[PDB]
């Protein structure tokens, strides 16, 4: 089997990405952040805190014939940004893009924090990450991939996201015409429940390439991209009037600037981010100080291959029974 789902920016920076996933019988329509930094299928629904719903679809659990009660089972998730949810658990029927899982963990949120309410455009996450992140207790769940892998054609799953428009996802197939050259794939540890692999270097604009590993993450469910400083600033000093700042919580530079691209290293293989992927806009509305797509993650504990890097490639994310990354222009 396979499945194909068109992926939509929620907003006019690319802050995240929505996918239309159908939930229960008959089929419920949620619009799900597709996250290979975490493991959990989490929704709204009709068990939400009511003054936590602020325009999101909700599940619906009683309205489906096929959900039943996962007794016993609750979860609870905390994401780097700080934001977080909780709940109980369902299984039922889940497709994504006329590929179907049935008896897929869905968990329903009894408490979502402040920044989820806030977004009225994601109903929920969608985890491809590696299930042993997942957080559902007493027995930990799989993910709709983990789930779905053995039927499909070939253990794999693609992420194709689009500048300033809408992108997809694929499940079981490569789709040959949409990259360009070759895909090259490179290794991945499974150490931390990520896709954690390696860079081999970097260059900023047109200037001569680095060669040097930067382990990190490949995270759709990361907006930017989050380096070591040493890297960052290396970039940040190739434009006039950049500066990190405190008070806004990372790298600003001037609206006016033209922003150089950024490559990264895949084996021998480059990925190159133009400039204008980097432009997350003012700051605050009609501030003249605008917002860098590439920050340090020192004190992150990581380096994560955010949207602004995933973007800028075709990303296989191989399940095979030793996971790999490839990464190809397009």
């Amino acid at each position: 089997s396979t499945g194909s789902a068109t992926t939509t920016p929620i907003d006019s920076l690319d802050d995240a990405y929505i996918t239309p996933v159908q939930i229960g019988t008959p089929a419920q329509t949620l619009n799900l952040d597709f996250d290979t930094g975490s493991s959990d299928l989490w929704v709204f629904s009709s068990e939400t805190t009511a003054s936590e719903v602020d325009g999101q679809t909700i599940y619906t659990p009683s309205k489906s014939t096929t959900a039943k009660l996962l007794s016993g089972a609750t979860w609870s998730i905390s994401y780097g940004d700080g934001s977080s949810s909780s709940g109980d658990v369902y299984t039922d029927t889940v497709s994504v893009g006329g590929l179907t899982v049935t008896g897929q963990a869905v968990e329903s949120a009894k408490k979502v924090s402040s920044s989820f309410t806030e977004d009225s455009t994601i109903d929920g996450l969608l985890g491809l990450a590696f299930s042993t992140l997942n957080t559902v207790s007493p027995t930990q769940q799989k993910t709709f991939f983990d789930n779905a892998k053995a039927s499909l054609d070939s253990p794999v799953f693609t992420a194709d996201l689009g500048y300033h428009a809408p992108g997809t996802y694929n499940f079981g197939f490569i789709d040959t015409t949409a990259y360009t050259g070759s895909i090259t794939y490179t290794a991945v540890s499974t150490k931390q429940g990520f896709w954690e692999w390696t860079s081999t270097g970097y260059a900023v604009g047109s200037g001569t390439f680095k060669s040097t590993s930067i382990d990190g993450i490949a995270d759709t469910g990361t907006t930017l991209l989050y380096l070591p400083a040493t890297v960052v600033s290396a970039y940040w000093a190739q434009v006039s009037g950049a500066k990190s700042s405190s008070s806004v919580g990372g790298y600003v530079f001037p609206c006016s600037a033209t922003l150089p691209s950024f490559t990264f290293g895949v084996g021998s293989a480059r990925i190159v981010i133009p400039g204008d992927y980097i432009d997350f806009g003012p700051i605050s509305t009609g501030s003249s100080s605008c917002f860098g797509g590439i920050q340090s993650s020192a004190g992150i504990g990581i380096n994560i291959f955010g949207d602004v890097a995933l973007k800028a490639a075709f990303v296989v994310f191989n399940g095979a029974t030793t996971p790999t990354l490839g990464f190809a222009s397009k």
